[PDB]
C-alpha cells in the first residue's frame, strides 16, 4: 500500500546539467546567476531554458543535488534546493538545513583513512609530473573537515587534451590503483574505490524506502560518470549536448 | 518575455518506455492495465512506479505521445492523454479531440507516395524470404486511411535473433536503400526515408513555439532509434533497462 510521499525523487548533478560558467556560453545569451565564485562575484549561470527547468523540477518533485563540489563550493550555488545534498563526488551528505550527516560522514572515514596520506601524495606527483611535461598546471586534495577526499587537478592552457595526457602516463606509472577517474572538460579528478556518487544515491535511497517506500526515481547528469549514480535510478538523464550524450550520439 | 505556456512539452514512446506486455514483467508483479488487443482484453501493463510516474507527468508537463502504433493502436492504449500525439512513427499527428491533422497528413502524402507500391512489394518478399530461411514469421503494410506508412515484420521462433539475420540479407540483396530500420524486440520495421518519430515532433516543436515561444523540452524513450526525436530536446531520458540503456552500459 501507499506510505509516506509518491512524488519523485530527483537527484540531479550541477555543474554542466542545470548551469554553467559565461565561457560556455554564447555570448550576449540571456543568463540568470546560479553560483558565486570564492571572491562572491556571479560565475555560473543558466539560460532560460535551465531556470524554467530547474524551477518546474523544484515544485513538481524532492530535488537532491548529486556533486562533485566540496561543501563551500556547494554553499555558493544560489538555488533554492530545500531536501539536502550530496557532496563532494558522494563524500559528504548534507541535511536538508546545510549541517553535516554524521553517519555518512562515518562510513566514508572508514572508507578513506587507508588513503589519507596517498592523495596529497597523489596531487603533488601529478603537479609534478605535469610541469616535467612542460605544461602549466594547478591541482589540490578535496577535503571536509579533517577527512580527504580525492584529488583534483586542471591545466592552464586552454587545452583540455593536456589531461589526457597526464593521465595517460600517471595510469603507466601505476599510480592509480585501487582508485577510478573522473575527467569532463578542464577537470580530471582521481577518487579512492569508496568515494563514488553511486554509493551515496544508494544510501540515500536505503535510507528513503523507509520512510516512502518504492517511488519514481530519476537521475539527471551530464558526465560519463554520472551513469554510476544515474544507473540507480528508474529513469535518468541528460543534457542534449552533455559529454554522454555527445558520447551516446558517436556509438 | 513570456507567451503562453513554460511547463515542460514532454514527448514519450510508448510501449517497453511506459508500460509493456505481461512477458516483459516478473510473474505476480502488482499490474494496472494500461492497453488492451484487438479481441479487447488487457494485455500491456503499469507496475507501481511506472504509473506514478506517467500520473505525475501527465500532471504535472504537457504530455505527447511518440509512438510507432498506428492510430488503431493508439486508441487501445487506456492513459488520459489529453494534448494529441504523433503516431505511427511519425506518420500520423492526432489533435487532442483524438481527430487527424489535416496538414501533416498532406505533408506525409507527399514524402510517401513514391513508396506507395514498394511497401506492399517489400513485406511480401520479406515474408518470403523469411520462410525459405525456415522461420516461421507475420508482417505486414502499416497504412493510414489510404496511406501506406511502413513495414513490420515480427517471428514466431522465441528468438528474436531471427529478425536480425533476416536483417542482414535484406541489407545484402539492397531491398532497403532509401529507407531506414527499426529493431528492438520482437520487432523489425523497414521506413521510408521521409517517415520519423523526428520529422514529426520537429513540426510539432515548429507550431509549439509560435504558441508558447521557447519552453523545456523533455523527450522519453527506451529504443536506440527513439535517439532520433529525442535530440530534439533540452534533455531526454530512458528507463534503466531499456535497449538504449543497455546499449550506454556496452559503450
Ligand atoms: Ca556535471
Ligand atoms: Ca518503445
Amino acid at each position: 500500500g501507499h506510505m509516506g510521499t509518491n512524488r519523485p525523487l530527483v537527484f540531479v548533478d550541477l555543474d554542466d546539467t542545470l548551469f554553467q560558467t559565461s565561457r560556455k556560453m554564447v555570448e550576449g545569451t540571456p543568463r540568470t546567476t546560479a553560483t558565486l565564485d570564492v571572491h562572491g562575484q556571479p560565475n555560473g549561470y543558466m539560460n532560460p531554458i535551465q531556470h524554467s527547468f530547474i524551477s518546474w523540477l523544484l515544485a513538481s518533485a524532492d530535488v537532491v543535488p548529486v556533486t562533485a563540489r566540496d561543501v563551500e563550493a556547494y554553499s555558493r550555488v544560489k538555488l533554492p534546493f530545500t531536501e539536502g545534498a550530496i557532496c563532494s563526488h558522494g563524500g559528504v551528505m548534507l541535511h536538508s538545513d546545510g549541517s553535516l550527516d554524521q553517519d555518512w560522514h562515518g562510513q566514508m572515514a572508514k572508507s578513506l583513512w587507508a588513503f589519507q596520506d596517498r592523495l596529497p601524495a597523489l596531487s603533488e606527483a601529478t603537479l609534478r609530473i605535469g610541469k616535467d611535461m612542460g605544461y602549466s598546471l594547478r591541482g589540490w586534495v578535496v577535503e571536509e573537515e579533517g577527512l580527504r577526499h580525492y584529488v583534483v587537478t586542471k591545466q592552464n592552457e586552454s587545452d583540455d587534451a593536456v589531461l589526457s595526457k597526464v593521465l595517460a602516463e600517471v595510469q603507466a606509472r601505476g599510480m592509480l590503483e585501487g582508485m577510478h577517474i573522473h575527467a569532463n572538460g578542464n577537470n580530471l579528478a582521481f577518487l579512492p574505490k569508496g568515494l563514488a556518487k553511486r554509493l551515496a544515491v544508494q544510501e540515500w535511497l536505503r535510507r528513503d524506502a523507509k520512510i516512502n517506500g518504492d517511488r519514481p526515481v530519476l537521475g539527471f547528469g551530464d558526465s560519463i560518470t554520472d551513469l554510476g549514480f544515474m544507473g540507480l535510478c528508474h529513469m535518468w538523464a541528460t543534457p542534449a549536448r552533455s559529454q554522454l550524450a555527445k558520447a551516446v550520439e558517436e556509438m
